[PDB]
């Protein structure tokens, strides 16, 4: 097993992917903020503040209310001061032609600022043959969703190996996945894993919760996504460090 | 079997499906038009021009340059005028707490326009619970993705299965299919087949296509979906006249 530092100089890493392995070790985070905010104003007050703490932040473009370009602007100069990648958590899902368009154009224009998008590969590999034709030339990173936190996922079995097969063969602009565990077993691939608290519980609406020792120690993830845990706690900068501090031990003492 | 007209007042009929089996009726027609066009203007006078035409039109508000409420204010008023449902096809994909606000918020407020949208089941139920909380309260329905068109497509055996059973279990809300087939023996779930084209073939990045008579008429589907094969036509007026007339005459047929 090699630490983050030497995985982002493997022979076959995406440029992409090495970046984020660079950073990750240079500011001790394997931590992404799932910033799930409405307002303009508050996304950007939490990746100012949390920035340093982070190692990525994850948008849903498509629930803030007051979206312009600008804001995305003004999101990538404190990615570029604290040192964190842009993930649009977009889960791309249909036929090449139109995800092509979805992620190009459209009033988001996703491709222009976001490092890392997301797809599911249950439409086949065209999903990823129609971002990567935008990706590629924009030199951009995807995910594929390989396994979910949600109660009654059927991303699991052939439909995790499938995933995995389609990211294998399409290393060029695939750089990881959504999952629970470690799936790959090739170290030029991230896993990041959402679904993650300190504390057991769930949601009302079929979201289930892991620690970051669970997900980071035990099923060897690499990153633990974390909205609620941070987002809905009344500091947001002392909780990310908690929830940074615990995914980071965990990596370590898996690294031994 | 039963007629449009019939199955429009059978009574577990969701009252979104009863004024599409209505309109459908009314026009002899069982074609949606597949809007996928990146200017306000041309999906406006497509609007106006085909309404008559088609029982839907399918929208992707993400690839449109141009969105504003105000577009959606004037294409829902060429809707009541030529009598046809506009189905937002974002294929919502994600845990019940994020495609709540993604239905209801953002930019697009796609619940406050669209009569129908639609949503993959890989998530498990919660993805269908999340957008129902909206969604019922605003007299919408939902289609479920039971089967896709693309090539490599993981939506066969098992997993269709658990999507009707899905439809099925949530029929307050959830009122049919996308779908290549019938995958539904209950009469009051619209199934709607996207791929279709008159002439064999497919596109670069894995779309299949079948003909009006072999998803309609073999395979026992309710709508036939068509972007390309209208809207890339020089006259896409007798385009949309040429796919309606195959996708009602192959229904009749099935008909007797
Ligand atoms: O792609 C994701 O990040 C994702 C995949 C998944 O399996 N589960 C999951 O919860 N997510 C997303 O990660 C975030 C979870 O947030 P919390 O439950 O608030 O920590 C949400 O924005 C989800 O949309
Ligand atoms: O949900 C859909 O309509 C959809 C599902 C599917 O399995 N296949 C599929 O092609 N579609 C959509 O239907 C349209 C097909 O367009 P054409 O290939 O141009 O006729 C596109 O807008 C796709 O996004």
């Amino acid at each position: 097993e090699l630490s983050f530092g030497a995985r982002a100089e493997l022979p076959r890493i995406h440029p992409v992917a090495s970046k984020l392995l660079r950073l990750m070790q240079k500011k001790e985070t394997n931590l992404c903020l799932s910033a799930d905010v409405s307002l303009a104003r508050e996304l950007l007050q939490l990746a100012d503040a949390l920035g340093p703490s982070i190692c990525m932040l994850k948008t849903h473009v498509d629930i803030l209310n007051d979206f312009t370009l600008d804001v995305m602007k003004e999101l990538i100069t404190l990615a570029k001061c604290h040192e964190f990648l842009i993930f649009e958590d977009r889960k791309f899902a249909d036929i090449g032609n139109t995800v092509k368009k979805q992620y190009e154009g459209g009033i988001f224009k996703i491709a222009s600022w976001a490092d890392l998008v997301n797809a599911h590969v249950v439409p086949g590999s065209g999903v990823v043959k129609g971002l990567q034709e935008v990706g590629l030339p924009l030199h951009r990173g995807c995910l594929l969703i390989a396994e979910m936190s949600s109660t009654g996922s059927l991303a699991t079995g052939d439909y995790t190996r499938a995933a995995v097969r389609m990211a294998e063969e399409h290393s060029e602009f695939v750089v990881g996945f959504i999952s629970g565990s470690r799936v790959s077993m090739k170290p030029e691939f991230l896993h990041l894993t959402p679904g993650v608290q300190l504390e057991a519980g769930g949601d009302n609406l079929g979201q289930q919760y892991n620690s970051p020792q669970e997900v980071i120690g035990k099923r060897g993830s690499d990153i633990i996504i974390v909205g609620r845990g941070i987002i809905s706690a009344a500091d947001r900068l002392e909780a990310a460090e908690m929830y940074r501090k615990a995914a980071w031990e965990a990596y370590l003492s898996r690294l031994g």
